[PDB]
């Protein structure tokens, strides 16, 4: 049943054909259960342990590396009786890595809580219906409730379905709709139609929403919709349908892998065409299958050399250590990759209540009457500090602390706030904080009374538990509450009837203490209290008082105001009927006006400063709130989202106002406006979505169930530590300390980490470029492989891996939070840097394939010198009469490869130094700038020696240690790379773009 809020109660009953004092028949119920399904949200679930595995092996490079593993295995498997024990190390090492990465990957997504399951906690097990077969209420499974059911709800119940209210049995029905609005304040429901077809939930005051809860009262309603077709079901479906995108870094790595496979492919083709010569004229030595082995071994080397197999381990270690640092600063990061993304955030969307504000209703201003001069009325106003329910803060007069007990009017004001009150305060020993008990707007009064301490009660030595209600309790010793006249909608006030305590000297005669909306209370006052005296309420005095209250309720204050009053001569108890709320207004007449309090949900102390810092880093902050627009804007001013006197006509919108914009202009409003108010959960995700349609990296911060869809949609969702479990499980990060500052620190950490990540990514991928040149050079010439997969794997995983990690700890730039965010489309390597890496790529390949040639030739030992024969060594077998003075095997000597590996290693170590800064010479930024980098190079080098000098390492790697002369050469060949890159940095620094 749709449009329930705009139908009348009669139309809702006539729609389902049911009577409110009978309800559906059990056969109707069965029929509805078949037609509408059960009243429950489906569970999300999925992702089997096995399918986590499968997904680890769908990555393109992983496939390519896996393919090389099997090709390697097939080759290693069918080998001669030469050495068939160290043959398989190649395949297994490759397979080991892939398996290693995978198991790690699956552990990263295994532990992931379901936000939808947390949502299911707002779903009561049981509900109450009237159905036709019984007169009395039936307690049933909420999942068996159907549209058309007559349903009953009462104080403390979770609402079981979406329900049109039919009849309110108590004096008021008070509902906490925070799951839809983020606001815990009681909504006072009624049963009249709400004609606006576009009413938001906040406007639907005749509806009860599944998953909200009744703070007071009792009512009957009729179920309009169940299951997914409810407001909470829409939150559930939005979460189900969202859906985390690859991070900007992931996308660049994916694109890299795609382009890498094309490059590998084209090169393989090339090696084939380069050998189309030895095709029709291959001697037939020969040919046979020797070609398959040869060609495929080149494929395996090309694959291995092209792929930074150490990178995934390097990135994971970086992100994991980053996560630990963040946790020290109180940002708990649930998604590793999100460590990066946070850094290039360009817009932070934020919920208000409990996120930008404390969610602790606080009385911050109050006044009483100092004197009346017939027509002139002098008010005595105070302000009160403190922003939480903690009884910490002071009462100020003109910004200086006063003792409230100095003023009789304040004594009476506190008395009313203490006695006319159904709430209290509690110190929660487990959480270490004060919490409200009952309604926020009443607990505000309790807290105010504890701050005022009008009898100067000694409180410094109470435990926090006892401190919570100490001053209120003192007032309860003076006046005994006999009974309460509860709030009703007709009069918008409530009162309590009290008598002086036995033996009290401080007063005589019974009193009613009244509080409520100012207009109706003041209209009912015939007097005004001035200290201990009272004078008549005149028109001019009433007007001055109402005007000031009106100012407090609007503009920059926009406080919620209560007028406080006393009936000095109440009716006699026995002349009052307590069972008919319709009489309460008359009982609360001939009142004496005492004073007014003004309260708000205030900004967290750190927020204004943090927003400024975000602004310094080029980051916009946008408030998106379920609260009213007047409040939203006033809070925006207090925290500096708007200027105090800024005109916000097109910078602030309700969700509805926003919806009324043409689609083209909704998008632009998202770039211009910084305040959205009175929204529904789906407005927030919509705004986030529009922001993202400008390709901005968008964060969302909040604490409520109603924030969850936006928290899911944003690239980075950020939940408050003390907020709902739903918002937390929807988030990439949790602020454990509720401190908004932490977001700024997290952004900075993300920027710092990303700056280092791209150096180690630059470092590793550029080595692969040099390695591929090597493999290709040592093929297009017909030379005996200068490097083999096992050696390439050690370098890319360990030798270069350690320095890559060290670079992850380069000192951060000091101006980091003064730059605007990086563009998420920024290439890791482009332009000058690109060709620069081509030049090192060329240098690396020639230097490596060269060192080996040097050994085959100019080296003393020194087969040696061959020239034409080196590039035809596969013919030492058959055509031997030419290969004289040398063994048909000296072309598989370890020395040449060891020269080549040592050159590669030494170059990659120098290149690790070059990678400390993109454009600064080591002369301006020296190695010791990163102590752990030097440490890592010493380690990699001592590992290189390990493999050169410790059996059977050299056998499995096919290496033979070198002497001082061979090393002397390793250095001459290698060290110039530092000179090469210093010159390339030099030009880039000056001529190019400097
Ligand atoms: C790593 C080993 C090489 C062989 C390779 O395949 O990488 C290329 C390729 C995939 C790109 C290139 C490499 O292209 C070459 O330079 C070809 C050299 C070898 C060809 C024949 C030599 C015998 C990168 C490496 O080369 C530079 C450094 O000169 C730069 C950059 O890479 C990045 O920006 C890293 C992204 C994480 C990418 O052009 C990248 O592809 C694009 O999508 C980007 C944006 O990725
Ligand atoms: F706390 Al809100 F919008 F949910 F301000
Ligand atoms: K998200
Ligand atoms: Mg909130």
């Amino acid at each position: 049943m749709e449009a329930a809020h705009s139908k009348s109660t009669e139309e809702c009953l006539a729609y389902f054909g049911v009577s409110e004092t009978t309800g559906l028949t059990p056969d109707q119920v069965k029929r509805h259960l078949e037609k509408y399904g059960h009243n429950e949200l489906p569970a999300e679930e999925g992702k089997s342990l096995w399918e986590l595995v499968i997904e680890q092996f769908e990555d393109l490079l992983v496939r390519i590396l896996l393919l090389a593993a099997c090709i390697s295995f097939v080759l290693a498997w069918f080998e001669e009786g030469e050495e068939t024990i160290t043959a398989f190390v190649e395949p297994f090492v490759i397979l080991l890595i892939l398996i290693a990465n995978a198991i790690v990957g699956v552990w990263q997504e295994r532990n992931a809580e379901n936000a939808i399951e947390a949502l299911k906690e707002y779903e009561p097990e049981m509900g109450k219906v009237y159905r036709a077969d019984r007169k009395s209420v039936q307690r049933i499974k909420a999942r068996d409730i159907v549209p058309g059911d007559i349903v009953e709800v009462a104080v403390g119940d979770k609402v079981p379905a979406d329900i049109r209210i039919l009849s309110i049995k108590s004096t008021t029905l008070r509902v906490d709709q925070s799951i839809l609005t983020g606001e815990s304040v009681s909504v006072i429901k009624h049963t009249e139609p709400v004609p606006d077809p576009r009413a938001v939930n906040q406007d639907k005051k005749n509806m009860l929403f599944s998953g909200t809860n009744i703070a007071a009262g009792k009512a009957l309603g009729i179920v309009a919709t169940t299951g997914v077709s409810t407001e909470i079901g829409k939150i559930r479906d939005q979460m189900a349908a969202t859906e985390q995108d690859k991070t900007p870094l992931q996308q660049k790595l994916d694109e890299f892998g795609e382009q890498l496979s094309k490059v590998i492919s084209l090169i393989c083709v090339a090696v084939w065409l380069i050998n189309i010569g030895h095709f029709n004229d291959p001697v037939h030595g020969g040919s046979w299958i020797r070609g398959a082995i040869y060609y495929f071994k080149i494929a395996v080397a090309l694959a291995v050399a092209a792929i930074p197999e150490g990178l995934p381990a390097v990135i994971t270690t970086c992100l994991a250590l980053g996560t630990r640092r963040m946790a020290k600063k109180n940002a708990i990061v649930r998604s590793l990759p999100s460590v990066e993304t946070l850094g290039c955030t360009s817009v932070i969307c934020s919920d208000k209540t409990g996120t930008l504000t404390t969610n602790q209703m606080s009385v911050c201003k109050m006044f009483i009457i100092d004197k009346v001069d017939g027509d002139f009325c002098s008010l005595n106003e105070f302000s009160i500090t403190g922003s939480t329910y903690a009884p910490e803060g002071e009462v100020l007069k003109n910004d200086k602390p006063i003792r409230s007990g100095q003023f009789d009017g304040l004594v009476e004001l506190a008395t009313i706030c203490a006695l006319c009150n159904d709430s209290s305060l509690d110190f929660n020993e487990t959480k270490g904080v004060y919490e409200k008990v009952g309604e926020a707007t009443e607990t505000a009064l309790t807290t105010l009374v504890e701050k005022m301490n009008v009898f100067n009660t000694e409180v410094r030595n109470l435990s926090k538990v006892e401190r919570a209600n100490a001053c209120n309790s003192v007032i309860r010793q003076l006046m005994k509450k006999e009974f309460t006249l509860e709030f009703s909608r007709d009069r918008k006030s409530m009162s309590v009837y009290c008598s002086p305590a036995k033996s009290s000297r401080a007063a005589v005669g019974n009193k009613m203490f009244v509080k409520g909306a100012p207009e109706g209370v003041i209209d009912r006052c015939n007097y005004v209290r001035v200290g201990t005296t009272r004078v008549p309420m005149t028109g001019p005095v009433k007007e001055k008082i109402l005007s000031v209250i009106k100012e407090w309720g609007t503009g920059r204050d926009t406080l919620r105001c209560l007028a406080l009053a006393t009936r000095d001569t109440p009716p006699k108890r026995e002349e009052m009927v307590l069972d008919d709320s319709s009489r309460f207004m008359e009982y609360e007449t001939d009142l004496t006006f005492v004073g007014v309090v003004g309260m708000l949900d205030p900004p967290r102390k750190e927020v204004m400063g943090s927003i400024q810092l975000c602004r310094d880093a080029g980051i916009r902050v946008i408030m998106i709130t379920g609260d009213n627009k007047g409040t939203a804007i006033a809070i925006c001013r207090r925290i500096g989202i708007f200027g105090e006197n800024e005109e916000v006509a097109d910078r602030a919108y309700t969700g509805r106002e926003f919806d009324d914009l043409p689609l083209a202009e909704q998008r632009e409003a998202c770039r211009r406006a910084c305040c959205f108010a009175r929204v529904e959960p789906s407005h927030k995700s919509k705004i986030v979505e529009y922001l993202q349609s400008y390709d901005e990296i968008t964060a969302m911060t909040g604490d409520g169930v109603n924030d969850a869809p936006a928290l899911k949609k944003a690239e980075i969702g950020i939940a408050m530590g003390s907020g709902t479990a739903v918002a937390k499980t929807a988030s990439e990060m949790v602020l454990a300390d509720d401190n908004f500052s932490t977001i700024v620190a997290a952004v900075e950490e993300g920027r710092a980490i990303y700056n280092n990540m791209k150096q180690f990514i630059r470092y590793l991928i550029s080595s692969n470029v040099g390695e591929v040149v090597c493999i290709f050079l040592t093929a297009a010439l017909g030379l005996p492989e200068a490097l083999i997969p096992v050696q390439l794997l050690w370098v890319n995983l360990v030798t270069d891996g350690l320095p890559a990690t060290a670079l992850g700890f380069n000192p951060p730039d000091l101006d980091i939070m003064d730059r605007p965010p990086r563009s998420p489309k920024e290439p890791l390597i482009s332009g000058w840097l690109f060709f620069r890496y081509m030049a090192i790529g060329g240098y690396v390949g020639a230097a490596t394939v060269g060192a080996a040639a040097w050994w085959f030739m100019y080296a003393e030992d020194g087969p040696g010198v061959t020239y034409h024969q080196l590039t035809h060594f596969m013919q030492c077998t058959e055509d031997h009469p030419h290969f004289e003075g040398l063994d048909c095997e000296i072309f598989e000597a370890p020395e040449p490869m060891t020269m080549a590996l040592s050159v590669l290693v030494t170059i990659e170590m120098c290149n690790a130094l070059n990678s400390l800064s993109e454009n600064q010479s080591l002369m301006r930024m020296p190695p010791w700038v990163n102590i752990w980098l030097l440490g890592s190079i010493c380690l990699s080098m001592s590992l290189h020696f390990l493999i050169l000098y410790v059996d059977p390492l050299p056998m499995i790697f096919k290496l033979k240690a070198l002497d001082l002369t061979q090393w002397l050469m390793v250095l001459k060949i290698s060290l110039p790379v530092i000179g090469l890159d210093e010159i390339l940095k030099f030009i880039a620094r000056n001529y190019l773009e400097g």
